[PDB]
């Protein structure tokens, strides 16, 4: 490897476990806020637009109940997401500026990137071309080289996951089954589409779990639908384990290559988990038009810059019934999130 990045890994990682061994704590509180709209909804949790009362700037702010959380087995991935992202900084990562807790919620306070999610995006246009995935893609592979140097595992690739940015670029969210791994992990996560053999047949798996999703999300980027697409999951998980993809006759040779070495149903085998392990990548020659340098920097124009208004605009996100944050006038499930 360069030395250039050998050294830049070092500091990457110097700095990630200086923060990852005294994590930051309590650095808000919820009516340091106004509520603006929710902007994502789930099980567990859910996403609303803020803005800091004295700052005026506008916040994602992931908002998990404590009580489902427990109820749906997610505490260690809970404290995983939070612990990771107040230590990494990337510039393909959404930032995490403020946490903290009460007595019925845990806060996530993160940057709001106003252009929508990838998803959106691609279901409008229906498939991006090869230069536009593959700027896409590279900032995933850069996003995914620092990761895995910190033992980190994303776990949750998926078009939804990346929001495009003010400039035209990537920024990954979601960090809920992100998890620091030196070795193999067990958990059954991610959503089918995206899910690597090795995790579908509860195997111990690592890092090349990564890798496979990268294939997926190149795939659906360039096709606009995913590689192994079926009406229910077991029928998408018989196509992932069968070893079989078929690629539109439009593909490039050389994105079809690339894609046979990702979704390698081998892990042994599979592009990223190799003796040059993130190389065989960046020199595979898919990638032979990019700057890596230059998108790392910023320094490349990329594929259009999404049409919003302002930093507050909600436009390229979609609607949700508002609910209320209730806070219990009771402290639920303290000793569970005590390092939160
Ligand atoms: N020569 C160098 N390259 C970099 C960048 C850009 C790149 O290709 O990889 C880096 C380092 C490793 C993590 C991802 C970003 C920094 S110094």
């Amino acid at each position: 490897e360069q030395e250039s990045v050998k050294e830049f890994l070092a500091k990457a990682k110097e700095e990630f476990l200086k923060k990852w061994e005294s994590p930051s704590q309590n650095t808000a509180q919820l009516d340091h806020f106004d509520r603006i709209k929710t902007l994502g909804t789930g099980s567990f949790g859910r996403v609303m637009l803020v803005k800091h009362k004295e700052t005026g700037n506008h916040y994602a702010m992931k908002i998990l109940d404590k009580q489902k959380v427990v109820k749906l087995k997610q505490i260690e991935h809970t404290l995983n997401e939070k612990r990771i992202l107040q230590a990494v900084n990337f510039p393909f990562l959404v930032k995490l500026e403020f946490s903290f807790k009460d007595n019925s919620n845990l806060y996530m306070v993160m940057e709001y990137v106003p252009g929508g999610e990838m998803f959106s995006h691609l279901r409008r246009i229906g498939r991006f071309s090869e230069p536009h995935a593959r700027f896409y893609a590279a900032q995933i592979v850069l996003t995914f080289e620092y990761l895995h140097s910190l033992d980190l595992i994303y776990r949750d690739l998926k078009p939804e996951n990346l929001l495009i940015d003010q400039q035209g670029y990537i920024q990954v969210t979601d960090f809920g089954f992100a998890k620091r791994v030196k070795g193999r992990t067990w958990t059954l996560c991610g959503t089918p589409e995206y899910l690597a053999p090795e995790i579908i047949l509860s195997k111990g798996y690592n890092k090349a779990v990564d890798w496979w999703a990268l294939g997926v999300l190149i795939y659906e980027m360039a096709a606009g639908y995913p590689p192994f697409f079926a009406d229910q999951p077991i029928q998408i998980y018989e196509k992932i384990v069968s070893g079989k993809v078929r690629f539109p006759s439009h593909f490039s040779s050389d994105l079809k290559d690339l894609l046979r070495n990702l979704l390698q149903v081998d892990l042994t085998k599979r592009f990223g988990n190799l003796k040059n392990g993130v190389n065989d990548i960046k020199n595979h020659k898919w990638f032979a038009t990019t700057d890596w340098i230059a998108i790392y920097q910023r320094k490349v124009e990329a594929p259009f810059i999404p049409k919003f208004k302002g930093p507050g605009d909600t436009s390229n996100f979609d609607d949700y019934e508002e609910e209320e944050i209730r806070v219990s006038i009771n402290e639920k499930c303290g000793k569970e999130f005590t390092e939160f």
